[PDB]
């Protein structure tokens, strides 16, 4: 080794490279790492029998152990690099990413009365696993809190890991799967040690970062005709009877809406139409109530957020849909009823092409059969499913959402992009597992059978360092006019966006997408 | 070179060669190219303040440039040649494609008073250059009029090209592209060049030319019983009382509905349902109005034509899905309210098997939840979304329909086959332009800035040529008796089908379909 | 590395050599780098609203890192060194420097009421960047005090570090520019290293005296 706690173990490397397609960025943090749950697996349940529904019952157990979650984009992009991105390329995904803890260095506090002291123990040692068979519930991609910050200069604390398992009501059928972590080889990291590991990302589709140029329904040509004919008019034209007749004609650009197309919309899954403006929604609580959900196992889920879709029609920017939308908060926004101002609502306009409004109908058809005495009726589609000749758009990953999800290992899925977005991922990075290596306290002089009750508070810090290498889809288009670019406001300000305000609080003020250079359909 | 106005650039070949499994078919036309917009791109669009609707509203360019549209069948196939390929073969996918312009000479027309007379320009130059990278809109595939002529003798003109992009009402949002044509790579061609160039078709599945011998529903074999077990009768059997109780039963060739299958009907999107015996439809004009539409953007479209569906069930010719089939007129037919005598109305029949009625409803499914005090209630489908184990055939290519169609560059497809039918193509044969170059009239003797608006009145004419390589997917099938064959009338007629009449007008009578042979399910 | 705390990374050298046209002259100082800001990089601004005048108006920020200014001669020459330069000869310009960090010590202090005492903590670590492509705000030749002291028994204390950016009164234009420092590789330093690096000075012309 020739190591010892006389070196550092690693250096500091926040450095991003744009090399050619390929761009490398590392990033690295401080963080500090408490003991939990004093050491103990415990089952944490919560039943229907209690003010909770039949919704919220969950059952399960939260471990000692915490986890490292980069999986968020501001982690790997500074809001530079990712102007960089977004500008400049029609698409990226990663290729292979690498991982290093070093510097670790742990501590160990005493109480005597009020007086509070931390000094170092130089011989505990904290446990550090990958798990790379995926053989535990992959907690990483529910957009939980906990990631590395934004700012570099933020000393973050490792959040608490913990799984749910089957439930009946609040207690346990017979399928429920416990896992005990201190199970698996886990390597012993010393203050003189680093811990590094490499992943390759397996081959995955580039996200598209491009807005249509031309909705779905306008690829036809505006001067010439169609040889194909529609049905025009049932009824006799210009007379005083309508008697019936089968009149035909050609679709041109007189009526463009009756010419034949060689594919649809997207499928829609409709929601809730909530107007920004107070005045026009409804008087009363409709949130939960008229929400759209999907019934499971007797379980009502909300549906958050909904398949992509366009979040609302032109000339209108006040509406969206109730559930539909990723929704963020504003730096210091309040956990519970915080008002409209307090957060960002994201909106998903540039796929108005292609995909459907996602707070009206999908489209119209016949429910009835037509007589000369019974006319015919027709009906709305809320909920159509995929059908042949279909085409949709993703939805575009923002600088505060997630990187990737893991593709549910089942037989069977369709298309299987994460909702929130992000690349899905069949084998995604495998999450790491740390934790301080219990030290006990003094045992009694007398042998006894239970387990030691009492241990030395500990907690332990260090630099974790992460680089995730990136493919760029480079961007060649020939487009005469100028393309839009995500540029920072030119007129003066109280104080810079982006960047850390006279309190030290780095505040990002607005969401980024993902979405700016221009594409033909 | 050693070429000059001496020679002939290109021989004219007609000829088509089946060979093994290929098949080589090549063309020759004549076309005439009239300069457009007098060499001006315009802003063209249709208004929402003017009487069109909402519907129809578009915005985009229409440019001096045109392209050559072969994307028909009818083009690459004599009627002789598409009896051949549709009576002896399974399937047919393109392999490679070679086109050629030569013999290239143009023309400059003037005008004294009243005399009109027609010079040859030895100067003047026409530009071609195929897009090979889809950097435009590819406006082939929308199925516009003027596709190479079918009958060899017909001399055509090219026709304009233009696109649409986003628009906003008749306004033009940010996103709006404007794509400078003259700003490619464009090779000039001069009376003694001729222009060449290869494209090499992606693999691309099979077109499936045979009507399945066996509907879904009657897979199972006639003589034998099945081992699983259904639920016949809820209700005491035999008896002055109903009491209940539950009674089973094996599903045998007595009653057939009931036996369990391994696969579904394709999906379902319904159509309403129009009658060519007049007196059954209703009196009243219910074209549009009770149309199956689907919303996108605001801007409703009507389905042409719909998923491949079968266009009617049996012992009635007479109903066909309002928007569903395909429609194509006769011989000089009327571009608007045309009578219905001078259409021809495509049928699906031939999928009838695997694919459900167009005009009704796909299944029936339980809308209630039973008990003693309330009883079942169940409701129609009338669209259903894709699910596992379903199957679908898709429609056949007709001599008079598109051979192909660009997949539009999106993340998200389902099975991706148009719906006019012909292949999709994720790289479609790279659309062509063409240009005369303009060449300006006499500039004033004392400078000044605006542009040269006095332009020399001038078109060109030249001989185009192509040739699609074929692979034929040969046909080894044992059934006894004899099949279904595309045969000429044997009786007499007044002048021949598909051929010229006394006036010289080439008239193809009826479609053809391309399915004949038959294979099973 | 074989180092540890057992020995002395480097060796005091206060030594000037002049040889030939050439004239070597190093030194070396006792350096202690407070916390900065509770590490916090703030927004500082100070108005034309306030009593401030429209001159004095600037805006910035003011980083938690601290930054050697070795920029005044008195640093490199000794009063007599600096004797034989100006009394025997016309010009001198630089050629090279060299610089280094050498036994790096930390302490942690804590407080019990009254009580104040001071430890080692052997684990921390401190953070060194030489940044060479010039990227940031560049703050040495501003006449800034806080250079190394003038003679080699006096104990500084490093000097803090933040800049100024573009204003308008006290508000920031769209051009403001805000330099995160922790986002530039930057080795890291235990008790056991030392820092080193060279650097060759551009061809300049000889100052006249």
């Amino acid at each position: 080794g020739a190591d010892g706690v006389g070196s550092s173990s690693g250096n500091w490397h926040c450095d991003s490279t744009w090399l050619g397609d390929r761009v490398i960025t590392t990033s690295t943090r401080t963080w500090a790492l408490p003991t939990y749950n004093n050491h103990l697996y415990k089952q944490i349940s919560n039943g229907t029998s209690g003010g909770s529904t039949n919704d919220n019952t969950y059952f399960g157990y939260s471990t000692p152990w915490g986890y490292f979650d980069f999986n968020r984009f501001h982690c790997h992009f500074s809001p530079r690099d990712w102007q960089r991105l977004i500008n400049n390329n029609w698409g990226f995904r990663p290729k292979r990413l690498n991982f290093k803890l070093f510097n670790i260095q742990v501590k160990e506090v005493t109480q005597n009365e009020g007086t509070k002291t931390i000094a170092n123990n130089l011989t505990s040692t904290i446990q550090v696993f990958t798990d790379s068979e995926y053989q535990l519930p992959y907690v990483l991609g529910s957009a939980h809190q906990g990631c590395l910050p934004p700012f570099p200069a933020d000393v973050f604390m490792i959040p608490q890991y913990g799984y749910l398992t089957l439930n009946n009501g609040s207690q346990a059928v017979g399928r429920s799967s416990f896992y005990c972590l201190e199970y698996f080889p886990s390597q012993m990291l010393r203050t003189g040690n680093n811990f590094e590991f490499s992943y390759q990302f397996e081959d995955v589709p580039f996200h598209s970062s491009y807005a249509h140029s031309q909705s779905l329904d306008r690829l036809m040509n505006p001067l010439i005709d169609q040889y194909l004919y529609y049905l025009s008019r049932t009824q006799s034209t210009g007379g005083t009877q309508g008697t019936q007749q089968l009149l035909f004609s050609q679709a041109g650009p007189a009526n463009m809406s009756a010419q034949a197309k060689n594919w649809l919309p997207g499928p829609c899954y409709r929601q809730q139409r909530v107007s920004t403006t107070l005045s026009q929604n409804n008087n009363s609580n409709f949130a939960w109530t008229g929400a759209t959900k999907y019934h499971l196992n007797g379980r009502d889920s909300l549906v958050n957020p909904g398949v992509a879709m366009a979040t609302h029609k032109d000339d209108e920017e006040r509406f969206f849909p109730s559930s539909g939308v990723l929704m963020f908060g504003k730096q210091g926004a309040g956990r519970d009823n915080v008002d409209y101002s307090s957060v960002m609502l994201t909106s998903e306009e540039e796929i108005k092409t292609t995909n459907p409004v996602a707070t009206e109908q999908y489209g119209v058809v016949a429910d009835n059969l037509q007589q000369t005495n019974t006319g015919p009726i027709v009906g709305n589609v809320n909920s159509q499913g995929a059908l042949p000749g279909m085409v949709w758009q993703n939805r575009d990953v923002y600088l505060q959402g997630p990187i990737w999800a893991k593709i549910p290992h089942t037989d069977g899925n369709f298309h299987p992009s994460p909702l929130m977005g992000g690349f899905g991922l069949k084998h995604p990075p495998p999450q790491i597992l740390i934790k301080n290596t219990p030290v006990p306290a003094d045992p009694p002089t007398t042998f006894s059978q239970a387990k030691l009750a009492s241990f030395i508070t500990q907690y332990s810090t260090g630099q974790v360092s992460v680089e995730i290498e990136w493919e760029l889809q480079k961007e060649n288009s020939k487009r005469w006019n100028p393309e839009i670019q995500y540029t920072s406001n030119y007129y003066k300000s109280t104080n810079v966006d982006f960047a850390v305000n006279t309190e030290g609080t780095y505040s990002e003020p607005r969401p980024i997408g993902t979405r700016y250079l221009t594409r033909n359909l």
